[PDB]
């Protein structure tokens, strides 16, 4: 039936990091020269490419995600809200089936969340 707002949700997560972060060193750049504003453009670029049916989320999340989850397709499983960040939570739980939250600002950087489930 129609059961939204659960305990376990599944979504994919892309992450673009910026100079002001827990570490200004990604796997794409040894010294992240891009700030939040700059990273935001990358974010929009990926989002546009994905939703337009040009690129895939898992595709871009594996190459253009500065997170370790990148090599794991960037797709997550069914997790609980207490296992993620509050901004990440609000986004993932507010998304409908096959919906994308867009640029979710966090401490590490900007996350792109797509509702896999």
């Amino acid at each position: 039936g129609s059961h939204m707002e659960p305990a376990r949700v599944r979504c994919s997560h892309l992450l673009v990091k910026h100079s002001q972060s827990r570490r200004p060193s990604s796997w794409r750049q040894e010294k992240i020269t891009r700030t939040k504003e700059e990273a935001l453009e990358l974010i929009n670029g990926y989002i546009q490419k994905i939703k337009s049916g040009e690129e895939d989320f898992e595709s871009l999340a594996s190459q253009f995600s500065d997170d370790s989850s990148a090599k794991a397709r960037g797709d997550l499983g069914a997790f609980s809200r207490g296992q993620m960040q509050k901004p990440f939570e609000d986004a993932s739980f507010a998304l409908r089936t096959g919906e994308m939250s867009g640029p979710v600002f966090t401490d590490s950087g900007i996350h792109i969340i797509l509702r896999t489930e």
